[PDB]
DNA sequence: AGCGTGGGCGT
DNA sequence: TACGCCCACGC
């Protein structure tokens, strides 16, 4: 196929382009949580989550709602999508 | 509301 | 292989 690295796992069918997208989907299965928190030591399977966990204990927001006269922020872009959605509907 | 945690995707 | 990014759903 275009997509080479099939998932085995019981009952799952997942296959994916990338043997590394396929690496990540199997800890959905194995439960393995290689990234962990230095601030309060809870452990993630990915590093992009990780990330955005830290946050919560810096109060970093780096989105910034754009509707004027909107002091809003939020620590990750779909957090500000949602409420950009908000203030239009 | 705030944030866990999958996906496709880029580099 | 490393790390994320945005998108999205689900509490
Ligand atoms: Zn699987
Ligand atoms: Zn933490
Ligand atoms: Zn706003």
């Amino acid at each position: 196929s275009e997509k080479p690295y099939q998932c085995d796992f019981k009952d799952c069918e997942r296959r994916f382009s990338r043997s590394d997208q396929l690496k990540r989907h199997q800890r959905r299965h194995t439960g393995v949580k290689p990234f962990q928190c230095k601030t309060c030591q809870r452990k993630f399977s990915r590093s992009d989550h990780l990330k955005t966990h830290t946050r919560t204990h810096t109060g970093e927001k780096p989105f910034s709602c754009r509707w004027p006269s909107c002091q809003k922020k939020f620590a990750r872009s779909d957090e500000l999508v949602r409420h950009h959605n908000m203030h239009q509907r």
